[PDB]
């Protein structure tokens, strides 16, 4: 674990505006997107290799809110001028989302939460981990940008709910993703600043390093060298003017532009379903059937309650784990401009006063849609996506059970507190949004009300799975010097939060690819 500091802006000696990068370069390793995986992946192969990293955001210091706790609402209630750090995105299926465009990605905007993945999901994967690193790995971001948490009011009162509602056992302050209650870890710490994947470019050598922002990518070059190889990409600057970034012998393009950039790219670089390329003109580079499909989004569903006194603000630190749905609690201040993606839609009430929101998070998901182009020649057009939430029914009995525990946590000695009226069960409080059934056994009403609260966790991941786009080192099959790294190559989610495996699995990955070169040498 890391201990409370200023975030570490040490890197911006090697942080260049794409204008500023030759039209032209040559490098070992090109990464395309400076996200939560793409940012320790650069530092790691940066300790012997020349890299370059390419991202479409700004540096966390144009937006001053994301490097702050309080600054989390704010973020998400920004306008989008496709410029901020915040990016806005609706699914087919009617629901509001978000995703970073910043230096440090989607952890630069995100709720905090760290945990390591769930130490039982690893065999099945697809991919043969070495435990010893993962571990050092997860010690190694740990103690660059994970804290231990103040204690703080409301998360307690939370805690003492989940013990309460059988949420057992309690595992006091603990990192691992484990049935039960505890406190996790943060990447907020203690004096509320926030630390992010941007900071573990300090682990890279600054003579190796190079960090390009304002840089679109908008398609991987290739060649037959003698086989079908990624040569390197074409990006664009702030100008519109084009450059290019080639790597060199026995070097790659590795893409980190996460779950919803990753397979756009490949797409407009032609790596896709070949009839659906054709369709669009775009010519086919290799046919590649599943890039773009086996998108899941996990479901949040939650309840909103408005206490009569007064709570504050939190950051979440208490979970408590159940095998199919992940629960937690957010108190917020009031107000009148909604952070978009918080709610399902913009037709929702607003809080006029402190709030708690206590949400659930559905296990896997088992379901899962597709993404596709809306622009077949512009990077800068937000992809097509649908999640089909709830398309799988196993997915909503879970949501069924998840919101009857939050039914428990309502009912409990502890949040009696914050009730309006001491009315039975789960009636009495002043409840902002769609309330829950009164009648905890009425099954058919926890399903309606699943299906229609329904909202993004945020946590959504796949579209280029390994065993069906990728192999078990993350290599594109059939082309040569293509990796991918980033929340697009699973599709189940590590942990209640996913950050810290991501993150992990940058620095992973680039330890592999070390490793693989020492052995070539
Ligand atoms: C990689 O890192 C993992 C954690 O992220 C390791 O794991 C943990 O390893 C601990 C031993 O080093 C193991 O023991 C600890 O917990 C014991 C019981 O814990 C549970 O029950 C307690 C009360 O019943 C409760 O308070 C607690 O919160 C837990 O619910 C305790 O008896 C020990 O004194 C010790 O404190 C952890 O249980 C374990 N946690 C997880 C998430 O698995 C992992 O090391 C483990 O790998 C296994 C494959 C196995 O070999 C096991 O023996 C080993 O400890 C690390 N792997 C490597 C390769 O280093
Ligand atoms: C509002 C919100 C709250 C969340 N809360 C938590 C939490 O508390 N804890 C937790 O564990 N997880 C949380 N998550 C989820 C977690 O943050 C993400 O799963 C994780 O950051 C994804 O990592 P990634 O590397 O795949 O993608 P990203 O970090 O998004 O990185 C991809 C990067 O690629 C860039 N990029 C994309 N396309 C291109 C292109 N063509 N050219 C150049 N650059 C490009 C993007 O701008 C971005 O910086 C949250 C997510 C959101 C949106
Ligand atoms: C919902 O998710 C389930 C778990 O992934 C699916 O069932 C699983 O389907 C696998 C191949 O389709 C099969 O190997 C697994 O054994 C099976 N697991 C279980 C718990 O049965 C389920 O698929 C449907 O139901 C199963 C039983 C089969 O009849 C499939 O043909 C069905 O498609 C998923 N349901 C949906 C709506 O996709
Ligand atoms: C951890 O993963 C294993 C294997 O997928 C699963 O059986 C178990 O339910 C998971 N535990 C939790 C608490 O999510
Ligand atoms: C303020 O919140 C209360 C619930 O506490 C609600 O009844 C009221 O309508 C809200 N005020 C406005 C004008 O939205």
């Amino acid at each position: 674990l890391a201990t409370t500091s200023d975030h570490d802006f040490s890197y911006l000696s090697f942080a260049y505006d794409a204008t500023d990068l030759e039209l032209e370069g040559s490098y070992d390793y090109v990464i395309v997107g400076g996200g939560t995986s793409g940012c320790p992946l650069a530092a790691t192969l940066s300790e012997k290799y020349k890299v370059l990293v390419l991202e479409r955001g700004s540096l966390p210091t144009a937006y001053p809110n994301v490097l702050t706790a309080d600054g989390f609402v704010y973020n998400l209630q920004q306008e989008d001028d496709g410029k901020t750090p915040v990016e806005r995105f609706v699914s087919e299926d009617g629901i509001d989302n978000v995703r970073g465009r910043v230096l440090g990605g989607t952890s630069i905007i995100n709720a905090g939460v760290y945990a390591r993945a769930n130490t039982s999901i690893y065999s099945a994967s697809g991919v043969d981990w070495d435990m010893d690193l993962v571990n050092q790995t997860y010690e190694w971001v740990e103690d660059t940008i994970v804290y231990k948490p103040n204690s703080q009011s409301w998360q307690s009162v939370t805690k003492t709910a989940f013990l309460e509602a059988g949420v057992h056992p309690n595992h006091g302050f603990s990192l691992d993703h484990e049935e039960g209650t505890r406190i996790t870890g943060s990447t907020f710490d203690n004096k509320g600043t926030r630390h992010a994947a941007d900071e573990l470019l300090n682990k890279g050598n600054s003579n190796n390093l190079r960090v390009g922002v304002h840089a679109s990518v908008e398609k991987i070059i290739f060649s037959n060298a003698p086989g079908l190889t990624a040569t390197g990409v074409i990006y664009r600057d702030s100008n519109g003017t084009p450059h290019q970034a080639f790597v060199r012998s026995k070097g790659e393009v590795i893409v980190s532009a996460g779950t919803i950039g990753t397979p756009q790219l490949l797409l407009l670089s032609g790596v896709g379903p070949e009839s659906y390329l054709s369709s669009l003109n775009i010519p086919v580079v290799l046919s590649h059937p599943y890039v773009g499909q086996f998108l899941h989004d996990n479901p949040r569903n939650f309840i909103n309650i408005l206490p009569p006194n007064p709570i504050e603000p939190t950051i979440v630190t208490v979970l408590g784990i159940s095998n199919d749905f992940y629960q937690c609690s957010f108190s917020s201040l009031p107000f009148t401009t909604p952070p978009f993606g918080f709610f399902p839609s913009s037709s929702y009430p607003l809080p006029n006063s402190t709030f708690a929101h206590f949400a659930s998070k559905v296990a896997g998901p088992l379901s899962y849609g597709s993404l596709t182009l809306k622009s077949s020649s512009n990077v800068r057009v937000s992809p097509n996506v649908k999640f089909n939430y709830y398309s799988n029914l196993t997915d909503l009995s879970h949501c069924v059970s998840g919101m009857k525990k939050i039914g428990e946590l309502l009912s409990t000695d502890a949040l009696k507190p914050y009730k309006v009226e001491d009315l039975p069960g789960v009636e009495g409080f002043n409840i902002l949004g769609i309330p829950l059934p009164k009648d905890q056994t009425d099954d058919a009403a926890f399903e309606t009300f699943c299906r229609e609260s329904v909202a993004s966790y945020w946590h959504y991941h796949g579209g280029c799975l390994v065993g069906k786009v990728l192999d078990g080192d993350f290599r594109v099959t059939g082309i040569n010097a293509l990796r991918v790294v980033d929340g697009s190559t699973f599709p189940y989610t590590p942990a209640s939060h996913p950050q810290g495996f991501y993150l992990m699995l940058g620095r992973y990955v680039g330890i592999k690819i070390l490793q693989e070169r020492s052995a070539s040498d």
